[PDB]
């Protein structure tokens, strides 16, 4: 039993394996509609991570250190234990489809629809069609509930590029106002399902590490209004 | 027309499924390093790609376009003619897979060597070895070879961060020197193979658009003097 939690010492603590908490967070829009959140709860940064070349970066609490991870890598250190708990589109996470996790909460912020698209007055192809994807498993699934079996395309960059040089058919991924898309003479199709970040935790570390996660978590699920 | 095809104009002189010549280049520091070469063969971009809203680039020929890609992607791209020749990892093309692809060129540049690594003073654990890698095949391939078998966990982010924060016993990545690794306490240990950036084509495309092809690579053998 040791009381202080506050830190402000950055570039300090951190360390390695914490038997306190360990936080993953996507990186790109995601990361800043999230971190505002976090603040509500007492958990900030002490530096800009866009600017530092740290790996683990600690928190305003002693007992939390973050990790800024590629948004396909969250569940796979959450699945594993790597992380405790951390934030991911519901995309990536239907996708994953991680194991030894909680989904918890709907922190409702970058909000957005997993859709088909085609280019502005696309020709239905025939026979097989080719899909340019990012997720595989999704659209898989999604053609599956059409009956139809597709060929997909597995690409880990921009999806948008794809039709424009002639890769696909079709593609898929997620679009939050589709206005980039328009913009490069393309269009939403049709809509697949609406999609938003999800706080996830480690079965087990939720089993034993609940003293320090429950405060957490309450605090995050008021910050929504949670009505 | 400006020149024959000497192309000045940025921001236009570019419409699409070039049945010209589309080239695939990956995207960080294997770009800089490829540059040169093409500077070598009459070829330029005309703005900064990093600070560029584009996802097609017009050259100084105006018989070319290039992609900035994944370096995952450029394979993918160049397998399906997306782009008629692409400058990939060979590590990426093990990895991939080699199918409707020409290797022509050991351009000799982006050198390294494919490694196992872990933290400074680890002991062998005792299970299955627990390796993440973005390189799953040559992971699991490169094992067989010594009569082991491993639990191989897929890693699209930062590889050095696994092992610090408990989810590898260790990693395979490209290794270029290990200051970066030895910095983070992490230290390389066995040499799967060297890696280099290499030229590949799209096998129809190399029939087909025999007379733009030859004099560029005629001229990007020349650019290498490695003897």
């Amino acid at each position: 039993m040791n009381d202080v939690r506050n830190d402000d010492p950055n570039f300090n603590v951190m360390g390695n394996f914490d038997h306190g908490l360990t936080l993953a967070l996507s990186k790109g829009r995601i990361l800043k509609e999230t971190l505002p959140l976090l603040a509500t709860a007492g958990i900030n940064l002490l530096e800009d991570p866009e600017k530092s070349r740290k790996l683990i970066f600690p928190t305003t609490h002693k007992q939390v250190r973050i990790l800024i991870l590629r948004a396909s890598d969250v569940p796979t250190y959450v699945e594993n234990g790597a992380a405790d708990l951390g934030v991911a589109g519901k995309d990536v996470l239907m996708e994953h489809g991680a194991q030894h996790v909680y989904e918890l909460l709907d922190l409702q912020i970058a909000k957005c629809k997993l859709m088909t698209a085609g280019k502005v007055g696309m020709e239905r192809p025939k026979g097989r069609l080719k899909i340019a994807t990012k997720y595989v498993n999704l659209t898989r699934q999604y053609y599956a509930s059409l009956g139809e079996q597709v060929d997909v395309i597995k690409l880990y960059g921009s999806m948008e590029l794809a039709p424009l040089v002639g890769l696909g058919d079709y593609i898929v991924d997620v679009v939050d106002t589709g206005n980039t898309l328009r913009a490069n003479g393309l269009e939403p199709l049709e809509e697949i399902c609406k999609v938003s970040s999800r706080l996830i935790v480690n079965k087990a570390s939720f089993k034993r590490k609940q003293v320090l996660l429950n405060p957490i978590i309450s605090q995050l699920e008021q910050a929504v209004q949670s009505r």
